[PDB]
């Protein structure tokens, strides 16, 4: 009885069309649709006054619902300090153009601006996504930075979300930025500190993803409370802890799926999420929104781990009292 | 009866003979020198054949003995992607330069062989620094570097570090990097992986500080055992958690003494280390090295803190067995 | 498998017959029978030679048998020495009459006399129930009390308590004390000197419950093994915490269901009970009742959570070798 | 250093000048006077113009100061629902009375504004006590009371505090409530909910005594950053918990130093309590009152005990830096 | 799916026609054979040319499959220092003979060197086994063991071992130590220790059964890792601690079932093994072999635990990427 | 609990005159004296009726006192069903004889009777020791012993002790068994199971050793409480684990101060015992006998642990409160 959705952005590999036979036999109840591959193409969605129809007549087709799109692909490029290839390998080449570092943040904003446009057009009220981050490689300490260099960069996300979220205004459309690191907002601090920095507007809200809350031994439930009037959606993201004594905190630059990371990404039940109070405590917010599952396990394939994370999501999921 | 050491680079801020005169009446054995401020003065040792003769004349003016120096500083500035402002802060003029990365790089690197002559020229046989690292900004993988990015990141390390070990080999001369974030090695597994990129050369060894083990989760007592024949020098800093599920062990780029950080620099004794296991550890694998201190702690006065952290140290050093 | 009944406390609100009817839909078999509602009513039983066969004639019809009945409302008037609102919103107003503590007290322990009697005409060997405390209240221990005050509590316990005992030993029913706050035995070592307060007499045995002991931090396995002989009954209720440095153990006088709860009451298999040694332990001490629920959790609706407490308990109870 | 004081309260048995004595042997800086035995007599400071200097006099004697006055004993009786024989055992006979509990209520609230103007004439700005409470033996919610009887506790709360508060804004004093079971605020939540109850006032503060704050399991440092504008007075009292299984956090109904006792008061540092992060805290808050000194401990001497506990907790009193 | 297997040693006191029809219902793909009951005879798989194939046959008529036998009974009384009753308990009379010690223990040998025979003959390339330990009764030391004394112990496993993996090697089969208590590996160090005896001879590899890694405080996922090239075989059994201060985690030499031992062996799922690190890690380190599941809970009936064991197991089972 | 003993039995390799001086010069009491070396030979106490004024004499003349002496060694013998090399390293001559095991275990027996004899005539009223076992070896149980073996193991030991406990009361003396792995009792239910073997006579009680409950995870508060009327003696020993997943429980059958064992013996404060448990126990049950402190660390030199071993464990003794 809440509704469950399948995020795109795994799925990215394959045609709109085949995610949402694959997600109807899996048992969900709609898709979050990320903004790349052939799911959901922004430019596209403003382009063509058909298009926005192609997605609802083959979401319709399937039985399937859309409450929200999702940009963190362009996202990460409107604050990003450090643009270099590894942006180029996410962006449209539209996007990265001539890959100038400020031209890359500006026309990646000018991006997320029609990404508002685009699900209005759609008719869903959310875009999840990413902000980057002027600040985040310095997140060690050193070499020291001062303080004025930390100020500068919430003042720098400010100066170019400001005017992002204006657009979202005019359109009626929220952000829900994902807390998640590389992020100007990343931490239970950062995030108290990033809604500051936008004098808590209503437009940039949060994506809450619980996976990253693990390593970092954040409270997911404690920080759903504080931010209850700001939780704009949810994404299920399951994470395990392997801290043996050599393994560390970081993941060593070693790949998903290497043994010897201090944790991982596993599917739904087979990590370390406390689900139980996440859950209970969604309904305490009263959250109302799509509860979004954002399927990732090195260790196993889609196709099985899609529809099982979907039934032990679902365990978690009660009809409250009547 | 270990020695006991003082790191100089927290006091450099004051004339060496100031340091020399408060190590004295704080108990310390002797000194490890940092090579900033007027403590040990890189060129100075090399041009005026007088005055490595002026260091030793000054420590031993205070009961003090050397058997270290230090250069974190100009280390850092060798691998580095990222060159700025914050390297700048912590460089000579000389060293900047013009400020162009790979320039300060070059600069950095020429440096660090200096110092190895330096030391030589001192009698000691341990330079204590950093690497920098060209991949360290990566760390969170959002948005993805592929293998091949990392993995030329520690060819880099072995480029750039391969030569100025060349030097420590001829000068007799060992360099002990500190396994830190930041660094190419700031981990159990990246100083593995560091290792094997210089061929496991024995010029390449390692500083061993316990402070960045406690956030990181990682057993300062295997890494002992593990790189045992590795182990050139021994720096006890001490860190403390609070993790009280809102404060994140990222830090969330905020000052030392922020209570809001997940964790923080305290003086000795004050903290997480396993001083009792490190200390067994020691013994067990045969470091016959000085036991320095570097103090650190932005709740306290290093005047009142450095004595004391003295004293709960060695209440960890016991007579070996007849 | 073992048997598994349902209590009938959380369910008063509906007619015995719907209750009936909702625990064989949810696989239960049998009911503890609440001696409220229109679920047992100890004065028609002792009254109305029919009314008891009129019980029997209703659990049967609906596949159901019945253990146990319960008069923990009554029994907590018993002892209580703060006798108020709150006990005249729980008891029939015959009980309460004019509302005068003693006067209750008494009226209260005639009741339970009774509620034995009336096990008894039903053919259940145990009572289950709470006795009040003359001392709970003196709990924190600020203003200090003197050790001759708490002494006298479990002396007013054993003083009204022994002639209710003699009417059970009479009757030949138990009566299983729930061990549980505000009760004279709520703890490990109160339970220990509670039953010492009555001489370790066999008509006092407890009724064991788990969840109570999940804030506490009692071994609810410990506990079964060292009062292995006077475990009379078993109600699997379950509970979870969350302490986060702001919530609190006490609950902060939150109602159920508020969030800044350091612990509350869930559906079973959703809190912290160690039903898996809990389980294995109630073999070791052969304890041969039946295995009862009371089903609560203010973020669930009970008709959803009966069932489903039900078969996460069913996954605890293993054939013998 | 900060300034440490002695709190009376357990040496009631003995007149005021030994209890100087034993204090200045002790080490400490200064005392907090009970407003009991015959250290502060509240009725005596208003009516003997000469009682206040004969204070200043003898604690100026012994070198001692004093920042506050305490009167738990008086302040428990102003909300208690359930008034018998242990208030009638803390009570002075003149606020006892016949016994009968709404005298006794407006008696005890009478002699509190009194303890206001007390404190003023002696030239203190702090009175610490307790509040008592009309809801506290309703804690276990078996048998139910409504909602409404819960609201009507922290109601009467108010409406008895109000008044008596009025006086202390008037004389110019702050009163410092005692977190603490049996009260109106015991626990974090119930705080928020007794400042609420009183609209915030600043003459309703609290004195923190972390000693409870460990079989409840509440983070006392959160409180201290969570209440920062409230912390008005510091009490120093250890709490050590041994929970084997058998013995419970309610302890039971057992003595004070009855080894079945899931926790106990202990002499500090032979407990639980993390000063470490409480002195830590009480710094970053700004918190620039005494700290205070109630010295508990069933299996200890006092002669013994309280002036071990000074020391003990000056090992976390820091200087600064500078 | 991985091939999962029923190790048949708990189930020797049935015929192996019904341990096949039972593990064929319970839904397991093969039978781990243990060299004992009627299950497999090491000595008629030899003397008899056709004893081999009737094996085959009742396996196949139940569409059983097996890669494995093993010889852990008679494997212990190879190096075991102290000989006694415990051996002529689990030993043909043919292997206790008269008694002697060293008689038994060079006749286990020749029958351990019989059983990698009689393995090849039937197509298997894993024997399962124990070694015995002449120094495991030194444990505690005290009194106490001069070090030569335990260097010999190790030496005594290499002399004693040696000629019999060189049959292993002639016949091209493995042996799977199982790392286990009362043998002379049963650590994680010991296991270090005693392959270096052997020289790391890849005739000697292991078994790997988690269950007594869980009281010793040992990682069975960094074990898996450091021991990958050597692993041989894999055993699931579960183990339960309950270590409540008076619970010990030597056992007091209590029986199984006992609710005062510190730890005891129960059903896959019910205790503390981390299976989803250890079926993660299989896949790790390239573990290509079967998983058998050795059931015990003396808490428990087999016949109830056995296929559940298989169920809960599979859950961890997932498909590659 | 106050006053303190050195156990003697480390320190055998030395005379006892010399014992005395440095127990004296370490702060001790008392000596617990081990019957070898030179320290208290209990055939020449029997037979020379000089010998136990001259152990009264050497011991006054360095001021020090015994109230129990030890016979770990010969007690081992009685009941070990594997009597081998080992014990014919740490029994004398006399008692080992020809080495043939029942002869050995009577001869054992019998002078454990003679211990008892002599301690009257020392005057003294506790005598420690151990008892062997029939059944240790069977521990691991693997291969399976019957029941009945295990039971005939608590026989043999009633069988053999009976007779010498006899002795033990007629001279007014009792037996202090050191619960301990290798022994008929080496945990809390062995010990059960053993007082029951003996019908609970108060000849047989027990000597309190923490040290080997930490690694088998048995409460030693616990223990006391359910003991309390058989607790004749303690010796503060203190143990630490290390267990990093690599080091066992068991120890791997390595040598002591070996940093691969799981667990390992050190200087009290050193290590994992609950000594502040401990001694509020040890006055909880009204323990009156001295603490004896058997001082033990391969990884430390005795004679800088004897006496800090004492400075720590005197830390806990608290005076009664008054």
């Amino acid at each position: 009885p809440r509704n469950f959705t399948l995020f795109t952005g795994q799925w990215a590999d394959l045609p709109l069309e085949e995610v949402c036979r694959l997600a109807r036999d899996f048992g969900y109840d709609g898709l979050e649709l990320a903004c790349w591959g052939d799911h959901f193409e922004v430019d596209k969605a403003l382009a063509d006054p058909s298009y926005v129809d192609s997605r609802h007549q083959l979401l319709d087709k399937y039985g399937l619902k859309c409450w929200a799109i999702s940009n963190h692909l362009v996202g990460q490029a409107v604050c990003d300090a450090i643009i270099d290839e590894r942006h180029e390998a996410i962006l449209p080449a539209r996007i990265w153009g001539d890959g100038d570092a400020e031209g890359v943040r500006q026309r990646a904003a000018a991006e997320i601006k029609d990404t508002a446009r685009a699900a209005a057009r759609l008719g869903v009220d959310t875009v999840i996504g990413f902000t980057g981050s002027a600040i985040w490689h310095l997140v060690a300490m050193f070499p020291p930075a001062p303080e004025s260099m930390i100020e500068r960069g919430y003042q720098d996300f400010a100066d170019r979300w400001n005017p992002i979220l204006d657009v979202f205004d005019a359109e009626g459309v929220r952000f829900a930025h994902e807390v998640h690191p590389s992020e100007i907002a990343y931490d239970y601090w950062t995030t108290h500190r990033a809604l500051e920095a936008v004098g808590h507007r209503p437009a940039f809200g949060l994506n809450f993803d619980p996976s990253h809350f693990v390593w970092q031994d954040l409270d997911p439930v404690g920080f759903l409370w504080d931010f209850r009037d700001r939780i704009y959606h949810v994404d299920c993201k399951e994470a395990r802890k392997r801290l043996d004594g050599r393994n560390g905190r970081l993941g060593s630059h070693l790949p998903w799926g290497d043994p010897r990371r201090g944790w991982d990404f596993v599917s739904a039940g087979h990590g370390d999420v406390p689900w139980e109070d996440v859950f209970r405590m969604l309904r305490s917010i009263d959250y109302q929104g799509p509860v979004s599952v954002e399927w990732e396990d090195a260790g196993m394939d889609r196709l099985q781990g899609a529809p099982e994370a979907l039934t032990r999501l679902k365990a978690f999921d009660f009809e409250p009292p009547s």
